[PDB]
């Protein structure tokens, strides 16, 4: 066990190994930047907020650790370290997660820089590349947005989840469809890409209902073949109540964009989640011809998610989380 030192950052208490120094708050779980004395690189340390307060927090904590420990991809957050100041399972109450500090997030990059088409190609390719991997483990991000994308000075990108958000969310979520295919993340990609192309939020809704109305104005109210799939009659005529919108021609919306980008946007921003391009299909799209390599777009090892169906006690979840901390092997 390393020696742990205590500190206070925004009234919050931080006990970390001496390995990490110059802790400076970045986010509020709360996130600090730090200097890793072992490797000489800048890291980000997230302290989990009250990780075992309820059964639901506790399962979420286990979920987070298990997830991060599995992610081993260039375009997805990777775990460098996980620690607790506790020496036993009995004292165990805090969890800290360590990852490589990429200098900025995608929102704080697009806030001034007008990106070129080549930027869009490369940034979107990377998002789709990490998503191909995430999807292959049967994981859905569910909250993809520019603030959940870390970018370095080479415009290399990693997908993570730091934990309006609605601006990038699939319409079938905001209407609790329940199901969700993995192309909910593809909808979010379309929203991001559109914004990288125009420099403007695509659907900047003021609230939940404005969000949906802005969406329908672009993509149109549901076609016959979509309505054909709606099990619930309540839902079916709630939809058939809303103003009947024609689908917009995207070429007439993204006026000066690369016609291949417009074509890809059309395949991503389809209302019917069954008709949406997948991550793997999108990688093979001609828009990314300069970046696509079918032998360097890897998929994930099998990910055992059976815990998700389990209903356990706080101490059980807590205990399983502790085992995962102890058994952690850092990357090379
Ligand atoms: C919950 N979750 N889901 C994912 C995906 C889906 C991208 C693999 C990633 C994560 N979790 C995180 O990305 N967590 C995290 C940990 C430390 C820092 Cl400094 C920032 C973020
Ligand atoms: C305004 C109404 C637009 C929302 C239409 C939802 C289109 C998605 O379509 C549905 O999505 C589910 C996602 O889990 C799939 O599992 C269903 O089988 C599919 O039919």
């Amino acid at each position: 066990r390393p020696t742990f030192y205590r500190q206070e950052l925004n009234k919050t208490i931080w006990e970390v190994p001496e390995r990490y120094q110059n802790l400076s708050p970045v986010g509020s779980g709360s996130v600090c930047a730090a200097f890793d004395t072992k490797t000489g690189l800048r890291v980000a340390v997230k302290k989990l907020s009250r990780p075992f307060q309820s059964i639901i927090h506790a399962k979420r904590t286990y979920r987070e650790l298990r997830l991060l420990k599995h992610m081993k991809h260039e375009n997805v957050i990777g775990l460098l370290d996980v620690f607790t100041p506790a020496r036993s399972l009995e004292e165990f109450n805090d969890v800290y997660l360590v990852t490589h500090l990429m200098g900025a997030d995608l929102n704080n990059i697009v806030k001034c820089q007008k990106l070129t088409d080549d930027h869009v190609q490369f940034l979107i390719y990377q998002i789709l590349r990490g998503l191909k991997y995430i999807h292959s483990a049967d994981i859905i991000h569910r909250d993809l947005k520019p603030s959940n994308l870390a970018v370095n000075e080479d415009c290399e990108l990693k997908i993570l989840d730091y934990g309006a958000t609605r601006w990038y969310r699939a319409p079938e979520i905001m209407l609790n469809w329940m199901h969700y295919n993995q192309t909910v993340d593809i909808w979010s990609v379309g929203c991001i890409m559109a914004e990288l192309l125009t420099g403007r939020t695509l659907f900047p809704g003021t609230d939940h209902i404005d969000q949906l109305k802005l969406i329908l104005r672009l993509v149109g109210t549901p076609g016959a073949e979509l309505l054909k799939k709606i099990s619930s009659e309540s839902a079916r005529n709630y939809i058939q109540s809303l103003t009947q919108m024609p689908k917009m021609n995207f070429a007439n919306v993204f006026i000066g964009a690369n016609p291949l980008a417009v074509d890809l946007l059309e395949k991503m921003l389809v209302l019917d989640s069954d008709k949406r391009i997948t991550a793997a299909q999108a990688l093979a799209h001609a828009y990314f011809a300069q970046y696509h390599d079918p032998d360097d777009e890897p998929v994930a090892d099998p990910y055992d998610q059976s815990f998700e169906s389990r209903d356990l006690l706080i101490d059980e979840w807590k205990s399983l989380t502790y085992d995962e901390v102890i058994s952690f092997v850092p990357p090379p």
